[PDB]
């Protein structure tokens, strides 16, 4: 009764939360960059149908400030500025994959920085702390992002009194998912979506939910 495995990076995983409302963090589509959790879809016990749609994979925290810089980038000294920028974009999109490959299988602990990648829809959870999220327009909107940015980072915090910062993070374990610029937690609320029925908003604010992370 004492068996259990670890979080390592590159681990595909669902995630389920215990909130405003319990259910299974998911998405609307290919296009849709809403997140949502669907209480009625299933639960630990009863899975929910195409629960493929349920899973993300655990990514290392990506390198974001010469993609940010190029994008404000957007006179011969000013397009020789934009093309050197765009290279220093392209290299450290280059860098990250080089990186990510060499922490892949790597144990996963409390108090590091993960990214989510939906498998499905290839795109990050991202929390912007500057937008204002859909429903609950005292948090902070999440999203899904293909290339991902500095929203995308997210500290992976005990939620239990027996887990400390630099522990393993176990598999099954329940955790508290903190975006490192919006500065509050991943919130399942109780806000229904109005052209979605029985889909929940997910978004980023004070709050107290859990995440349960399980393998498939």
């Amino acid at each position: 009764n004492e068996m259990s495995s670890f979080l390592h990076i590159g681990d595909i995983v669902s995630l389920y939360a215990e909130g405003s409302v319990n259910g299974f963090i998911s998405t609307l589509g290919l296009v849709d960059d809403r997140c949502v959790v669907e209480p009625a879809a299933g639960d630990l016990d009863n899975p929910p149908k195409k629960f493929r749609d349920c899973l993300f994979k655990v990514c290392p925290m990506n390198r974001y400030s010469a993609q940010k810089q190029y994008w404000k980038a957007k006179k011969i000294a000013d397009v020789v500025l934009l093309q050197k920028l765009q290279h220093a974009a392209q290299m450290e999109q280059k860098q990250n994959d080089t990186e990510n490959k060499k922490v892949h299988g790597d144990v996963v602990k409390y108090g590091s920085v993960i990214q989510l990648l939906h498998m499905k829809s290839n795109k990050y959870l991202t929390v912007n702390k500057r937008l204002p999220a859909l429903l609950e327009k005292n948090a902070m909107r999440v999203t899904l992002d293909a290339t991902g940015n500095e929203g995308s980072w997210l500290f992976i915090q005990p939620f239990w009194k027996l887990r400390s910062n630099g522990d393993n993070v176990v598999v099954g374990d329940k955790v508290i998912l903190n975006p490192v610029n919006a500065g509050q937690p991943l919130h399942a609320s109780n806000y229904e979506l109005s052209d979605n029925a029985g889909c929940k908003e997910v978004n980023s604010v004070n709050c107290n939910t859990s995440w349960k992370i399980n393998l498939f």
